[PDB]
């Protein structure tokens, strides 16, 4: 019975990712970093994600991770800016970049 094993969208309740799908890019899981407007995010990386919608085409501009273009995450229930997916770079290919703040951890 883990009781910490699923992120759900804080605000909804739909089903995001999972514990196990916890990914060390650059040898870490979480990264600290800030957008232009000086807004700061605690982001967890994840190989995986489900629930979500991927807003738009690909951007490279100001992306915090070498090599990877991202897109808009929003939660796909309820619309909330859960993080970015992340595409067209290296090992990995492609991961997802959410903000922990604004999942829910919980059983599976
Ligand atoms: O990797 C990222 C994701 C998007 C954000 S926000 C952004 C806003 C305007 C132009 C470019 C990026 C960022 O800075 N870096
Ligand atoms: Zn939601």
């Amino acid at each position: 019975a883990p009781g910490a094993s699923i992120f759900r969208c804080r605000q909804c309740g739909q089903t995001i990712s999972r514990r196990d799908w916890l990914l060390p890019m650059g040898g870490d899981h979480e990264h600290v970093v800030f957008n232009p407007a000086g807004m700061i995010f605690r982001v967890w990386c994840f190989s995986l994600a489900q629930g979500l919608r991927l807003i738009g085409a690909p951007s490279g501009e100001f992306s915090w991770f070498k090599g990877y273009d991202w897109t808009i995450a929003l939660c796909g229930q309820c619309g909330s800016h859960l993080g970015w997916h992340y595409e067209g770079g290296s090992q990995p290919q492609t991961f997802f970049g959410l903000i922990k703040d604004r999942l829910a951890e919980g059983p599976a």
